[PDB]
């Protein structure tokens, strides 16, 4: 469902991940949270075009890919951390031709260059771990 979906979340993106398709995720990080993940998955393989992994221990926003069975190299640079324990966040994820563009609370968070060139393979949005979702629009 769109409002208050429980975690873990499993959303079927109908007709694949489309260029210009925007995902909105509004949620809350618990005081006790250590980690949660948002994966843009291809179901057949289990490959992940984009794994976004906020980790509260170090306050990192980890981005990586799981392609051909292997983890790529991690991208971590941010200008802000919207995922502090006990915080609400509003994430807007846009799938561009060349990159994902992610904004948190209307402020740019990161861009992630496509590693899976064929982004249309992605038909699975997965959100899992220590996060409470108020709203997910796919
Ligand atoms: C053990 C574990 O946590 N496994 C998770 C897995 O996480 C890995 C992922 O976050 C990558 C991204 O780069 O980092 C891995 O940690 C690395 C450190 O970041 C790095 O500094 C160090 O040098 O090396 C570490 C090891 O590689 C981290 O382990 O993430 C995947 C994707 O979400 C998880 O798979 C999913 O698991 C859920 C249940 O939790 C479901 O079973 C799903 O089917 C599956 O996609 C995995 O559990």
């Amino acid at each position: 469902p769109t409002f208050n979906p429980p975690v873990p979340y499993f959303g079927r993106l109908q007709g694949g991940l489309t260029a210009r398709r925007t995902i909105i995720i509004k949620g809350y990080v618990p005081p006790t949270g250590k980690s949660f993940a948002i994966n843009f998955k291809v179901g057949s393989s289990g490959d992940i075009a984009l794994h976004i992994n906020p980790r509260m221990g170090n306050g990192t926003v980890v981005r990586n890919s799981l392609l051909n069975g292997s983890w790529g190299s991690e991208e971590k640079k941010i200008t802000h951390n919207p995922f502090g324990p006990g915080q609400f966040f509003d994430l807007s994820i846009r799938c561009g031709l060349d990159r994902f563009k992610v904004y948190a609370n209307g402020q740019h968070l990161f861009d992630f260059a496509h590693r899976l060139s064929a982004f249309q393979r992605v038909d699975t949005l997965e959100i899992q771990g220590d996060v409470t979702l108020s709203y997910v629009q796919i």
